[PDB]
This record gives structure tokens, sequence and C-alpha cells, in this order.
């Protein structure tokens, strides 16, 4: 059945008067933004056909989550990007999927060369919604606007970009509820009103799932900020918000050791991906009453797919496939390893797995080939089944 995303993601039955975001002490519940997205949906169908593809260069905030759920809304392909990217970094990515559109920060210099995009930016002063300038571009919006376009759930609908010629991750709409199912749902089980803090930010993939698509998917609320994450804005973040989980990397949880009281006031599931946990780390917290659940993503596979399960969480792992996922060891000689203590490249299929690159020549595609994605990364198992990271293939 053809279907949208966002609309999709609208329906879910969950309370409309709940949190969904917080941005400088301000909250937005899921029916403001709902309102807000489909008006914001109502001018951008004026600008954009369904398909073109749209770059958001834009720092953490509810504008930005909610103008990408109404870029999907109106059939639009979008992509959140670093905003501080190079100038010649975000053209080149502009580039490769061809944008018809860039929403930047204020100030900005317009893309210019071949084919460039047209530039938009957000308002000074940072308002808690931001109308990017649409109103004086296509006219203030429709009303009740329900014009959702509706696909194919396995055609792409956004695309994420993760030092070589930028590679655009299709993501489907069939992926996409695929990565939250098997992690929100039945690695983390996150409930209504659970309220989320995910320090890696949207333009990183890790933290798409969590801040973007998780508040949404099962009725909790993320805290979004702008700035950039040093130990002491995450600090104050946490005493403000007091978020239940959190979503680190291992250096933040080792820069977070000094305040590992404040952290434990309010943090019951602690999650580390981007990198392998170190066991020192681990324990540290394990001391204070706090266990660390590593777990291993990559763009080409929506989300985490691999995980250490909260409350039975082991310290120098990486945990065990996530539900629905099947994860691969093969040699040098492309033959799957059975034996535990045999390092091998990590292959991995399942819900979250996507349907390729945007743009890429045949050798790119080739890391999809047979349905799996090859990460790269080299593992082991153990007897209990749990995988450990070996370092990088070569
Ligand atoms: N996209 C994501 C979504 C959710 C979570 C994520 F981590 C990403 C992400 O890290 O995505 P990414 O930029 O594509 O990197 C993917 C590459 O990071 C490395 N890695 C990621 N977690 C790791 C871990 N816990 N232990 C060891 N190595 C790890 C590895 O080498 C992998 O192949």
């Amino acid at each position: 059945t053809l279907a949208n995303l966002t609309e999709v993601l609208f329906r879910l039955d969950f309370d409309p008067d709940t949190a969904v975001y917080h941005y400088r002490g301000q909250t937005l519940s899921r029916l403001q933004c709902r309102t807000y997205i489909l008006s914001q949906a109502s001018q951008l169908a004026r600008l954009l056909k369904p398909g073109d593809r749209v770059v958001l260069a834009l720092n953490d905030s509810p504008s930005l989550a909610c103008l990408f759920l109404a870029c999907i809304a109106v059939g639009a392909i979008p992509a959140v990007i670093n905003p501080k990217s190079r100038e010649q970094a975000l053209a080149d990515i502009a580039a490769d999927c061809q944008a018809s559109l860039v929403v930047r920060e204020a100030d900005a210099p317009s893309l210019s060369g071949p084919l460039a995009p047209l530039t938009l930016r957000a308002a000074a002063g940072r308002p808690l919604l931001d109308d990017f300038s649409l109103d004086a571009l296509v006219g203030p919006a429709d009303l009740d606007w329900s014009a959702f376009h509706r696909q194919d759930p396995a055609a792409a609908c956004f695309l994420q970009y993760t030092t070589g010629a930028p590679k655009g991750v299709m993501h489907s709409l069939r992926n996409t509820l695929g990565f939250c199912r098997a992690f929100a749902t039945e690695l983390l089980a996150l409930q209504a009103g659970d309220r989320l803090y995910s320090i890696p930010k949207m333009f990183f993939g890790y933290g798409m799932g969590n801040s973007l698509f998780f508040p949404w998917f099962s009725g909790a609320s993320a805290l979004l900020d702008d700035t950039w994450p040093s130990p002491e804005r995450v600090l104050e973040n946490l005493v403000a918000f007091r978020p239940r989980v959190l979503f680190g990397v291992p250096a933040i949880y080792a820069s977070l050791r000094p305040q590992a009281r404040e952290l434990l006031s309010s943090v019951r599931l602690a999650f580390s991906a981007g990198s392998p946990l170190p066991r020192g780390e681990f324990e540290f917290w394990a001391a204070h009453g706090l266990e660390i659940c590593d777990g291993i993503g990559a763009t080409e596979v929506g989300h985490v797919f691999l995980a250490n399960r909260p409350g039975q969480a082991r310290a120098d792992s990486t945990g065990l496939p996530l539900p629905g996922y099947e994860c691969r060891l093969v040699d040098r000689e492309g033959h799957t390893i059975e034996e535990a203590g045999r390092q091998g490249v990590l292959l991995v299929r399942g819900p979250g797995l996507s349907p390729g690159y945007w743009r890429a020549s045949e050798e790119q595609q080739a890391r999809f080939a047979g349905g799996w994605y090859r990460t790269g990364d080299l593992f082991e198992r153990d007897e209990s089944g749990a995988y450990r990271h070996c370092g990088r293939e070569d």
C-alpha cells in the first residue's frame, strides 16, 4: 500500500497532548508539531514537486525536525548535515543528491556552482518555530492541509550522508520503521512519556533516530540543543531536563565521570554507540549503579543493529543482534566463520537495512551485495553468541 512516513507517524496511537520535543526551556506537544508540520507542508508543496531533494544545514532544533518531516510530508527527500560544514563539503553533498533546496543558518552564504540549489535561511533569534522565510517566498500556509504524497514503502524518502566523495544512503518508510521497531521497541522498550537526551546531533544517523524519530515512534520526548555539546553544556542540560534515557558515546561517558551523581539522579538507561565502550568505562559506571549499554549501528543499516540488552550488558562486548537482524562473520576468502574466538568481517541484514546509495558506482554499491551490508568492521563471536569489535578490514 502506498504510504507516507510522516503520515504514518502522525497516526500512531499516542496522546497528542504529550511532549514530543524540548528546546530552550520550552516544550512542544505532538499536536503542536503536527499542526505546524502540516502548515509548513502546505508551503513546501508550493515550492517542491514530489521527489525533490533538500539539504538542511541546521543546528538541532524543533524547526529542523519538523521541517524534515514537512519535506517528507509533500514527498520531498531530505538530508540533515552538519550546519558548520565547510562550503565545499556542503556543495559536494548538494551536488550528489541534486538538491533543489538548501536550508541554512542565519547569515550563511548562498550556494553556487552548476545547478546550485535555492538557499533559504533560518530566522535570527532561535525561535521555537521557524518559517525559514517561507511566509515571504510562497505566502502564508493553508489552514487544514493533508495532501500527503504517498509512495511505495520501499522507495527512498530521506537520505543520510555519513572523507571521500560523499555518498547518500537511501532510507525508506519500510526500513525506517524497521530500525525504530527493533531498537526503540524491542531492545529499549521505550515508554510513552520517557524523556530522551541524545548528545550526538541529528546530522549523525545515531542522533536522527534518537532525537527525531523515537519521540514520534514511541510517544517519548527528546531534548534538542542547537549549541555544541561541551561537558559544561551537557551537564546544565542534564540538570534542567533530567532525562530518563541518555544516548552517548564512550568519550562522553568518560567526560561525565566527575558528574556521576547528577547523571544518576535521572538517567536509568545509558546507551553508548559510535565506538567500542572500554571495559574501564563500563565498570566505573557499574560501580555507581549505572549500566552502560554498548551497541553498534551504521548509516547503511538505519540505527543500532547489534547491542547489549538492558539489564544483561557485559563489559568489552557489543552484545547480540537485535531482533530481526542477522549477523555473519566472513573470513578473508568470503567463507562464513562458525567458530567462536575467530575474527572476520561483520555482515548484517534485517529491518533497518538501506536499499542502497542514492548515487554510486557499482563498486560502491557492492557494499550491499547479496542482501547484506559489509560493515568493514572485524568482529569475533564468543560461546554465548555475543560479538566483540576487533578492528577494521584491510
Ligand atoms: N549510523 C549510526 C546509527 C546508530 C549508531 C551508530 F553508531 C551509527 C554510526 O556510527 O554510523 P556511521 O557513521 O555509519 O558508522 C558506523 C561505523 O562506526 C563504528 N561503530 C559504530 N558503533 C560502534 C560500536 N558500538 N562499537 C564499535 N564500532 C562501532 C563501526 O566501524 C561502524 O561500521
